[PDB]
């Protein structure tokens, strides 16, 4: 099963900057979602679901088809909230519509980040949207109550190693978990790419508490929360020593994020060797826009 990228025709920088920079203005514009956090955190989250669904050993899943758009996945209770990031996006997807819909997932997830002040993240174009039959069934996305274990094993199918876990994790520093969507209450209002997700770790002093929805979590008295599956790599002695790495440099922090959010985007997909190579996009502010 291969998965051959394909340039939208005719496309290049140009056009993938146009749109990522309407993407860019409705984030600054719609600014009042979510209690003023904005946007920019359910579109990463949005990125990394289309993504997450791989496997490695048969390529079924990723980003590659766009699968999203279709009942069975945009249904799955894993995915619940995600129908606002799609909303966003459907505006930007009739203006335009030569666009395939895990370019333009994925290229939410890249835009949101660097509009966010996180890293510049190369991007490729040319994932292809595949028929309601290539979908995959609901399941694949991790569950939140479980252990360290459970996180390394499940990030095997991904083909992340501890590193790539412990970085990706990171986008938990944005937004927050929401009751009625994954039975998990809190976390503040960031909004802002920062290594705090590792700070805020190490140096809170958490209570293991239940919520209103008879499920355990993190709090602490700042105000803060960590599921069970982020505290879990404070309890295992390789992703402590990463957290703590992390923690203690910004840089490396985001120069690692990068490469593993990129390989997260681009899992499953074979670039012909004439490809362009990735594109990095400006920011609006780069722009003077
Ligand atoms: C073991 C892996 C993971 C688990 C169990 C997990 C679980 C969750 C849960 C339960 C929420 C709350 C959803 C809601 O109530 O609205 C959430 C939110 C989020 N997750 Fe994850 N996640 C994981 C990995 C990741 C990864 C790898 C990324 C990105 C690189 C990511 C980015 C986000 C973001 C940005 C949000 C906030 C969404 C918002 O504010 O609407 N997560 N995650
Ligand atoms: N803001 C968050 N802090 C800690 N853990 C999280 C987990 C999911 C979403 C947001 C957060």
């Amino acid at each position: 099963l291969v998965h051959v990228a394909s340039v939208e025709k005719g496309r290049s920088y140009e056009d993938f900057q146009k749109v990522y920079n309407a993407i860019a203005l409705k984030l600054r514009e719609d600014d009042e979602y979510d209690n003023y956090i904005g946007y920019g955190p359910v579109l990463v989250r949005l990125a990394w679901h289309i993504s997450g669904t791989w496997d490695k050993h048969d390529n079924t899943g990723g980003s590659y088809g766009g699968t999203y758009r279709f009942k069975k996945e945009f249904n799955d209770p894993s995915n619940a909230g995600l129908q606002n990031g799609f909303k966003f996006l459907e505006p930007i997807h009739k203006e335009f519509p030569w666009i395939s819909s895990g370019d333009l997932f994925s290229l939410g997830g890249v835009t949101a980040v660097q509009e966010m002040q996180g890293p510049k993240i190369p991007w490729r174009c040319g994932r292809v949207d595949t028929p309601e039959d290539t979908t995959p069934d609901n399941g694949r996305l991790p569950d939140a109550d479980k252990d360290a274990g459970y996180v390394r094993t499940f990030f095997q199918r991904l083909n992340m190693n501890d590193r790539e876990v412990v970085a990706l994790m990171g986008a938990h520093a944005l937004g927050k978990t929401h009751l009625k969507n994954s039975g998990y209450e809190g976390g503040g209002a960031n909004n802002v790419f920062t290594n705090e997700f590792y700070l805020n770790l190490l140096n809170e002093d958490w209570k293991l508490e239940k919520n209103d929805a008879n499920n355990e979590q993190w709090d602490s008295k700042s105000g803060y929360m960590m599921l069970p599956t982020d505290y879990s790599l404070i309890q295992d002695p390789k992703y402590l020593s990463i957290v703590k790495e992390y923690a203690n440099d910004q840089d490396k922090f985001f120069k690692d994020f990068s490469k593993a959010f990129e390989k997260l985007l681009e899992n499953g997909i074979t670039f012909p060797k004439d490809a362009p190579s990735p594109f990095i996009f400006k920011t609006l502010e780069e722009q003077g826009l």
